[PDB]
């Protein structure tokens, strides 16, 4: 195979995010050499020295363009000095499964090619993220570095001529002129070391009887064609014993059929009426990349996020990893529900409340801090890899079940009654003007920083709320060092009632509104009645007191989660 040098001309927007750089399909299949300036950046990260031993991980959840982007992987990853590449097999690979090779192997990091529940095909988005070797997303030293590079570069290497099959199976090796030691490119399977891995932290016997049994537990895993389907398939079908049809769009298609892969209410909406009917006992969805997930109880009951990871904690000894390794501690992203604070406060084990993003739960867990965590926002996750991981919550849930014996909406009621309920709320208002939007942050700021601004009652049917606490959250890393200022406006209540605001905006389009609203309930009457029934008073008064319906206008939000 020979090597070649091309001289190119570099782009001012490959600035990569928390998870990676996304741009639509679109800008890579047009923008001449985006896609080569952004991955010889990537690669150029790992120091010469380094190279000829390294091994690189390569997958993606089976969007459009992930075939022609991994050739390129190929390409310049071979001419520029990597020893080898571990490619899982048709370049398919779920997020979870990266991490979990990175680690298992001991890889230099990897390239994980999805714009997760963002859409895919032809019109879509495509993105590609880099993951270091500790299995978790870059962080923020490294990705500016790569943008510092993208931005500069002027030539790039490549093997042109390079090209393997990846629906083969095994070893594949190449010679590049006048270099010393061959090119190798391993193709794996897609679910044999996730599956192997997974084997170890639950058991599969009890879930073998539990789906197969006499009794057998009636699920319905939707996959959304995104990249868990084949896992879906393998692992629950072939190895529990689930039947066939338990495995709902489980074909990783290129356009994830049209529809996005995001696993809510509103997306999952096929699920959600199938599920409906009573049939099932149990019901799920997970995203593109399949680090999110959706849980549902028999005839739609739907198990909120934030009421999700305070379950799978108040019975986490069920699960044999979590007795063989004990707890290390617990958390939770801010604008996410007090569920898992009244489960953590019922022991020992240290709470953690995060801002937005997984850096902050991976920094914990690699100070072995952290065993534990969610976000409202459908993620869930523990320490066994340093990504989230949707299929992992489903069999957490399944062993819960399997332990229990009792129906997932039996599961919650006995929890709120134990725990007490926080009903939970999320309101988002997509793209707003940014003016009004930032008078009604800084006046609420304002009025929030006031001497009778705590203490304070403020009331409307049902309760009665004293203001406790009101600022715009900071957090201090403990580990990388890291402040994240003003991460989003807490208005918090003596009885354990919040409201968050956060302002999500773009210098790009606009701005967007997200409302977040937690209350606490302890009586064991009101605990089961309707969540936007008791939430109506702080819904009220959150909009009485930020005035976004003056301010910005709109009534109604845009979705409800
Ligand atoms: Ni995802």
């Amino acid at each position: 195979v020979k090597i070649v040098t091309v001289k190119t001309k570099a782009y001012p927007d490959q600035k990569p995010g928390t998870s990676g750089l996304r741009k639509r399909v679109k800008v890579f299949q047009s923008s001449t050499n985006y896609a080569e300036n952004f991955i010889q950046s990537i690669i150029s990260t790992v120091e010469p020295a380094q190279r000829q031993e390294a091994t690189l991980v390569v997958g993606g959840d089976g969007r459009f363009y992930m075939k022609e982007a991994i050739q390129l992987i190929v390409r310049i990853a071979a001419a520029n000095g990597i020893g080898r590449l571990v490619i899982g097999q048709n370049g398919i690979l779920s997020t979870p499964a990266v991490s979990c090779i990175i680690r298992k192997i001991k890889a230099i990091g990897g390239i994980i090619l999805t714009a997760s529940h963002n859409p895919g095909g032809p019109n879509g988005d495509f993105g590609i993220k880099f993951n270091i070797s500790n299995g978790g997303p870059a962080p923020e030293a490294i990705t500016d570095k790569i943008f510092q590079i993208s931005k500069t570069i002027e030539e790039y290497a490549i093997c042109p001529d390079l090209k393997v099959d990846l629906g083969v199976l095994g070893k594949q090796q190449f010679d590049l002129e006048n270099k010393f030691k061959p090119f190798t490119v391993e193709i794996v399977d897609s679910v044999e070391a996730y599956a192997t891995m997974l084997r170890n932290i639950f058991d599969f016997n009890a879930l073998k009887e539990l789906l197969s049994g006499p009794n057998r537990l009636k699920i319905r895993i939707d996959a959304m064609h995104g990249v868990v389907g084949p896992y879906v398939k393998k692992i629950l079908c072939e190895e529990l014993g689930a039947p066939a049809n338990s495995a709902v769009n489980c074909v990783p298609l290129e356009d994830f059929g049209g529809h996005h892969p995001d696993p809510n209410l509103t997306y999952a909406a096929d699920l959600v009426e199938t599920m409906k009917s009573g049939e099932h006992d149990f019901g799920a969805a997970f995203d593109g990349d399949g680090d999110r997930n959706m849980i549902l109880g028999k005839h739609g009951f739907f198990v909120n996020p934030s009421d999700s990871v305070a379950v799978i904690a108040a019975n986490i000894f069920s699960i044999p990893y979590f007795q063989q390794t004990g707890v290390r501690g617990f958390a939770r992203s801010m604008p996410t529900s007090g569920a898992l604070d009244r489960v953590a406060n019922a022991t020992k084990i240290a709470l953690y409340e995060t801002p937005t993003g997984w850096k902050f739960f991976g920094n914990l867990m690699d100070a072995s801090k952290l065993s534990l965590c969610g976000e409202e926002s459908f993620g869930t996750g523990s320490d066994h890899i340093r990504e989230k991981d949707g299929l992992w919550a489903v069999l957490a849930w399944l062993s819960i079940l399997a332990t229990r014996k009792q129906s997932v909406e039996d599961i919650l009621k006995d929890h709120w009654h134990k725990f007490g309920r926080n009903f939970f709320t999320r309101y988002d208002y997509e793209e707003v003007e940014a003016e009004g939007a930032t008078k009604m942050m800084k006046d609420l700021e304002a009025l929030m920083f006031d001497r009778s601004f705590v203490g304070k009652q403020f009331s409307a049917n049902d309760k009665v709320y004293t203001v406790e606490k009101a600022d715009n959250f900071e957090y201090h890393d403990p580990v990388d060092g890291s402040v994240s200022k003003n991460q989003g406006l807490r208005l918090i209540f003596a009885d354990g009632s919040r409201i968050i605001f956060r302002l999500s905006g773009t210098g790009s389009a606009g701005a967007t509104i997200r409302l977040y609203i937690d209350s606490y309930e302890k009586d064991n009457a009101k605990i089961n009645q309707d969540p936007q029934v008791m939430l109506a008073p702080l819904i009220s008064i959150a909009l009485k007191v930020s005035q976004l319906q003056e301010r910005t206008g709109r009534t109604a939000p845009t979705v409800i989660t």
